[PDB]
């Protein structure tokens, strides 16, 4: 079920990193990593969280649909396009913090928990803050464990509706072409160390699904542009994209 | 500039340029306004050809003859010139690829009585079904102009379409074209090939963050020398109208 492919630490290797890459082909039923301890290794998914984040709020009503404006608070922040109104679509897009910060406040601690226990998200612990714990709480999930989550929302296996699963998948478009879909989420475990970037996801083939999920150590924003770029060396290497 | 249609007609060099005629038929959403090089043939009814999979496919998913974009299709078995079609589908693929056995089969399976009261709560076109249940989107009676392609592709990007709001969100997944960090085109080809004149259709949309563009364009296809021209003499359109870079 788990192959460890060492040969793609050449990716990490030559940008001047480390982390691991996980792949799951659907059809197969296999992954394949060159870190089984890594890709096993619980952290914090930070900005991944805005998948279950949306499914609970889009299940609870919370956001109506991919069209609900999500308001500006007024407030200026650091990254320049979370200074406007949002919906779904380009708050996952810009990963706006500030609109999901909302969202989870407005689900509540209560709702929120035993909803992500019905994902069987991570180590289904919201421990913290309930507008930051997946940043600085103690929620934990593993790139296998994204993966298994990531599997059931393709297959809206998921105990929230089919609309809500749609949505949030509409929403997780990246690239998209004659070769392939990318729907996927990246993420910056910034606050608690190590300092991790996230990319997971996955790629759709006219007869196939390859699950993705990767994390690299990320001691500053500099090589963010690698999450998605060593992914997709690894892909190009696998022959999954040309 | 503050009227509902607009005609630019400096666009014609995007078709005169490609050796092609044409028209291309741009909707602002946010601004409610409309653009076109050629006003006559904006309104100009055409047979919708394979474009017309985007409401075939509306129709089989609402019917419950496509039970999602999952179920397979089987091949028939029979081998056709377009090798892609010689192999089983999904909603997803036998949009991408256009397999025009699949979509004949569905429509067989709608029927004719569904079909029109379908078309009809859609205003598709002239809502015309005349010929056969399984053709006549390629030489049959049914006649749709640019502009009421956009006026469809409108109602189906808001759900606002009859059908279940599920069929509309599948349908506009299976139109999924190209997506980028600066847009996402979901459209549907066609080229009618039957029935005078030939033609080249590129009908849909462009998503961006804060607008949708609808855009129908056809276009005169005496060879198919020229079917890329009609994603890109769309796409030389976009550009210029500063849409997509
Ligand atoms: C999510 O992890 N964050 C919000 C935002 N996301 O950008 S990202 O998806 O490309 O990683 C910035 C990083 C991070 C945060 N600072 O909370
Ligand atoms: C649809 O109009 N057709 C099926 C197929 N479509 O490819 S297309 O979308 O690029 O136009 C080939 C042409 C046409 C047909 N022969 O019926």
């Amino acid at each position: 079920e788990w192959q460890e492919n060492k040969s793609w630490n050449a990716h990490f290797t030559e940008h001047k990193s480390q982390g691991v890459v996980v792949l799951w082909n659907e059809n197969k039923q296999q992954g394949f990593t060159n870190n089984l301890k890594r890709a096993n290794q619980a952290f914090l998914p930070a900005s991944t969280f805005k998948i279950p984040n949306s499914l609970i709020a889009l299940d609870l009503g919370v956001v109506k649909d991919e069209h609900q404006v999500f308001k500006w608070d007024g407030q200026t922040r650091d990254i320049a396009t979370w200074n406007r109104d949002h919906n779904l679509i380009t708050a996952m897009k810009y990963s706006v913090v500030p609109v999901y910060q909302e969202f989870a406040r407005q689900i509540g601690e209560a709702r929120m928990s035993k909803m992500l226990h019905a994902f069987d998200y991570g180590n289904e612990d919201i421990s913290g803050n309930v507008d930051s714990f997946w940043l600085d709480g103690g929620i934990r999930i593993s790139a296998t464990e994204q993966i298994s989550f990531l599997r059931k929302l393709y297959h809206n296996k998921l105990h929230v509706s089919e609309r809500s699963q749609r949505i949030v998948k509409q929403a997780m478009l990246t690239e998209a072409n004659g070769d392939y879909i990318i729907r996927a989420k990246t993420g910056y475990s910034t606050r608690i160390e190590p300092k991790i970037g996230w990319w997971v996801g996955w790629v759709e083939l006219d007869d196939n699904v390859w699950f993705f999920a990767m994390n690299m150590d990320m001691p500053t924003s500099d090589g963010l542009g690698l999450r998605q770029a060593i992914t997709k060396e690894v892909l190009k290497q696998e022959k999954i994209i040309p």
